[PDB]
DNA sequence: TCGGTACAGTAG
DNA sequence: AGCTACTGTACCGA
């Protein structure tokens, strides 16, 4: 992939692009993304029937293709996370010793069906996921518990990010500015071939299914960028 | 049942009313309504104890009788529905050819315990449920799955509207102004005698039970209109 | 006991009204009646701490290490603040007892365990007075009485009696929307099973917190000092 | 059934 | 993408 290939499908320049602005939203339209991918790999307790959270993501992506828009949502917990991310990144740079370059949005392949937006690409070749828990409660949970208390939606997000970029290891940092001390904590998460295999199987199935459903109602993927 | 009788029982002239103003809310106080009737017909997995959702609509309605107020809910989804309802009606009328008269409230009988407030009545004998769902996700869900997609709580609301109005069929329609094209979808629901019989069993008993509880506390149905 | 409170926090408990600023600060990382239902929850299965216990475990840990607490459930609390004085007056009128308001009461010198009564009555009973956000929940309690008071709230009342060492507590609901009969209350007697649960389980919660804090180089007390 | 917890599901 | 903050269903053992 190039910045250039992204101009031919969407007519947006990917370098003039801030993570959170109009252009960034448009580029994700109907694309399977790392923070949402947990809904794709979600399985029922029994049977072969899509759980509801996976059907809702299905139907949310289809609506993004056919409406060309994405609803704007707002909440303190969300505005908090957006407010502190920079400092999280700066503190994580200081402590870990690695340099972070910011990445806008990375697509896995030429179909632009799948993407992630890393919180950064480190100088040692790991990517970076930053969380600034709105609740000190959840930062505390991560601080004491480490790798093992990372929710599965977050594990799905990090692994899928490795699947997309082809990388082998990922930083997972939490930052809480209200902590008097010990307000940054992080781990390194190695690429998990069991997740990788699971995305090679499920993600192409989700895609073919979205393509089935759009045809039925007379839309095509890419229509959101036309 | 007619419009003079509502004045006698409630003080409210139904003719001055349009969904969903002040008096629109008054006329519903304490009234088992189609949007909420799913709570009434909810049944436990085993046994005969009223499930929580049933007990909770019970106390809600009771609280309406005794306070004379409904707490204002769902401002966001209602402001959206009110901004689009005229285009949705218009667009349903161009598309179906059918004329739609609005209806503020229809009670089932003189007791005035039971009622629906349809989005309209159609020149061909059907009623209308016309939703502008807040999320295009929901539009999409119904646009593809059709009939079987329909919120379980919606089927109940529809049937019950036929129970209340005696009518034999009902349009169920979704409108989404955001869809680039084909943003009205609609099906026709047939009156189901299995629901009708459910209502004939469970609704009278729900009413009697509200009546005992009001007598326990020295209240009487209809006090909300005094 | 008013003196000992200064030596830890510098705060005069006399300057203190329910909801204010100095108030919020005396509760940080303290195990409160309102939340104690999380401490005595039992697993659905196995014998590890259930999630809600862990979650409350992590919440107070964060109070200790941040020195702050978010304002949670704002609208219900604003509703309670709005009708507080009227609930009380109605309650005094109807029970015949006089209410003396009380800020925080700690169980002991440790200052690990505490409650905030809605009042202390002239008959020696404490008072929990809620103005339920929905009239629906008022209705539930009016119609159901003692046995429809939910689990979180029974534990709230009983813990209050554990902390204050009292034998009975009024549990009241007020609803100003109710056209008439908008007060309902009942008396809840000390339950020795709850006391025993608190005696076994609460100091153990406290010892895990301490251990937990040590791991990250913090100490209880640090939220104030 | 009952007295709860855990977690899917969804709103904001 | 943000990261909760709810409610109502499923599940678990007594
Ligand atoms: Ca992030
Ligand atoms: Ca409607
Ligand atoms: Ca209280």
């Amino acid at each position: 992939m190039t910045p250039d290939i992204i101009l031919q499908r969407t007519g947006i320049d990917v370098r003039a692009v801030e993570q959170g602005d109009d252009a960034w939203h448009k580029l994700r339209l109907g694309v399977i993304t790392a923070s949402e991918v947990h809904n794709v790999i979600a399985k029922p307790r029994s049977g072969k029937k899509w759980p509801d959270m996976k059907m809702s993501y299905f139907h949310t992506l289809l609506a993004e293709v056919c409406t060309g828009v994405a609803p704007e949502v707002n909440a303190k917990a969300l505005a908090w996370g957006k407010q502190y991310e920079n400092d999280a990144r700066t503190l994580f740079e200081f402590t870990s010793g690695v340099n972070v370059t910011e990445s806008p949005i990375i697509y896995r392949d030429e179909s632009m069906r799948t993407a992630c937006s890393p919180d950064g690409l480190c100088s040692d070749g790991n990517g970076l996921e930053l969380k600034c828990p709105f609740t000190s409660r959840d930062f505390m949970k991560f601080r004491l518990g480490g790798f093992e208390a990372i929710k599965s939606a977050y594990m799905a997000q990090v692994q899928y990010s490795m699947w997309v970029t082809r990388k082998n290891a990922w930083y997972f940092a939490n930052y809480d500015p209200r902590m008097k001390r010990e307000g940054l904590h992080y781990v390194v998460i190695e690429r998990d071939e069991k997740y990788m295999a699971s995305f090679d199987e499920i993600v192409p199935e989700f895609i073919e299914k979205m393509d089935e459903a759009l045809a039925e109602i007379g839309f095509v993927f890419g229509e959101q960028w036309r």
